[PDB]
């Protein structure tokens, strides 16, 4: 069948409500869900939902016009109606979507008429536009499926507007999507889409390789990476590597001795040797990172300055911040105190591990004694949102959140980047300057202000940046040139084209 394919995934793709998170796949709620602008890979958005819009000379008040021959899949319309009732469903949960600021700006949203849908914000919040075509949470389902009026306590069916449809679910087994035949838009060339649930990365690639499915496409976990450079050289396979889509880095605890001293932060991010990392760990197939953002990142070409491995550098700084070898040791204390350091990674991630005991390793050449804490995903998730660690794994999050949401998400407190930070002086100017960056529109103080920000972060060395990883694909041939989204956590399935 040439226009069906199986692929897979760790998880399901979950219930696919659209306004809520885990355990929904944004992938997928993408596949159903359309928003009322759409993200190009230039940074702008194009008309979607919406054919037009207007704003008031302040910024504070948005008008669109949508478009009038959209249907759910349902058969039901796609009105002004229905959009400011999703606004409703997910503002009703607004403390859920702290971390987005959009979900804080919106102050009324209503349909002034069946294609004419007002938006009105707090302030002229200049990420608006780019946060509407966001997977989450400002897509559309039909209203009719809300449970009591609401969405935040659950849907009935998982009724969009989008080009594919879920078929059916299968909890721990499969999901199948199949083409809605009466989109909006463009039909997709392919009809079916089977997501095998499959966990390990390892019996992914056998998955593979035995024929079972078609297509791999994710992140650098998605397999063993030894194996993918394997298969990228198999003549009966297809690959892909993107280009660097966001930023691996450990987070370091201002807050926790001993990384909440500067100089420990900066010997650390003097202390891996990251080309090694990578070559070692990730088989030579990702970037790496010297900055929190790389030097591509919208307003993050700021010219600053890398820490290069260099591990008498790290030492010289820790003997001089009174860190010391005692007699016959290699750890060093300085009051009594080991210099020692939790790391904190998801213990099951094979990949993760790998990088925790070289950074352990290469850490211990300079005299920090690492110990590797490796849970299960709740306890990590659990210990970012507290602060209970001393560095853990983190990553940013691609475009378009990169980097106006991954900074506005700092301010809030039960997130690791927040709670890495809470030891600086500056961290209540820094949190006042996200704040101002997100509403201002003097594109000079914009500027000024996301450098600032991201030059105390780096200057106070919160994060040890590792890696810029890439989106990585394995098909067979037969798919052909397998396309990327613009954003990050998307899944363009309908620009397949065999
Ligand atoms: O996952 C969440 O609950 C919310 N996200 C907000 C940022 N997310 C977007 C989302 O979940 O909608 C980025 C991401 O998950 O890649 C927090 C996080 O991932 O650290
Ligand atoms: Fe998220």
């Amino acid at each position: 069948a040439p226009d069906e394919i199986t692929t897979a995934w760790p998880v399901n793709v979950g219930p696919l409500n659209p306004h809520l998170y885990t355990p929904n796949q944004m992938f997928a709620q993408s596949m159903v869900y359309e928003p009322l602008v759409k993200y190009q890979a230039d940074g702008s958005v194009i008309p979607w939902l919406a054919k037009s819009w207007t704003h008031s000379e302040d910024g504070k008040t948005w008008t669109f016009t949508l478009r009038d021959d959209v249907k759910f899949s349902n058969g039901e319309p796609f009105d002004a109606e229905a959009a400011a009732e999703n606004f409703r469903a997910v503002l009703d949960n607004r403390q859920r979507h702290a971390w987005l600021e959009l979900a804080n700006q919106i102050v009324d949203v209503k349909a002034l008429s069946k294609t004419e849908l007002q938006i009105t914000l707090k302030s002229a919040y200049y990420p608006f536009l780019q946060e509407l075509a966001l997977p989450r949470p400002f897509r559309f389902i039909a209203p009719s499926q809300f449970k009591n009026h609401e969405t935040m306590n659950g849907i009935k069916a998982p009724i969009g507007t989008g080009p594919w449809i879920l078929q059916e679910s299968k909890l721990n087994q499969y999901d199948v999507f199949v083409r809605n035949e009466n989109y909006w838009g463009e039909k997709p060339a392919i009809k079916k889409i089977t997501f095998n649930v499959i966990p390990d990365p390892t019996t992914r690639a056998v998955a593979f390789e035995t024929g079972d499915i078609d297509l791999l496409y994710g992140n650098e976990g998605l397999l063993p990476l030894d194996t993918f450079a394997r298969f990228s050289q198999n003549p009966a396979y297809h690959t892909q590597l993107s280009q660097p889509i966001e930023t691996v880095m450990l987070a370091l605890n201002t807050a926790k001795a001993p990384t909440n001293e500067l100089a420990v932060r900066e010997a650390l991010n003097y202390a891996v040797n990251k080309k090694s990392l990578i070559d070692n760990a990730l088989y030579g197939t990702q970037q790496v990172a010297d900055t929190l953002f790389a030097p591509s990142v919208p307003y993050a070409n700021l010219g600053l300055k890398p820490s290069q491995y260099d591990p008498q550098k790290a030492k010289a700084l820790l003997e001089k911040a009174g860190w010391t070898l005692p007699a016959g040791k290699d750890i060093r204390e300085k009051n009594g105190q080991p210099l020692r350091i939790e790391l904190s990674f998801i213990g099951t991630d094979a990949l993760s591990k790998s990088m925790a005991e070289i950074i352990q390793a290469d850490m211990r050449q300079i005299g920090a004694d690492v110990s590797l804490i490796g849970e299960e995903e709740s306890s990590i998730y659990a210990r970012q949102r507290d602060g209970r660690f001393g560095m853990i794994f983190h990553r940013t999050w691609g475009a378009p959140y990169d980097p106006h949401a991954f900074l506005s998400s700092m301010r809030v407190p039960s997130h690791a980047d927040f709670q890495a930070q809470q030891g600086l002086a500056d961290k209540p100017l820094i949190d006042k300057e996200i704040g101002e960056v997100l509403a201002t529109h003097d594109e000079t103080q914009r500027q000024a202000l996301y450098r600032d920000i991201l030059t105390r972060l780096h200057d106070e060395a919160v994060y040890l940046p590792i890696s810029y990883i890439s989106m990585m694909v394995v098909s067979k041939p037969e798919l052909g040139n397998i396309p990327y989204a613009p954003i990050a956590t998307e899944i363009p399935f309908e620009q397949i084209k065999p």
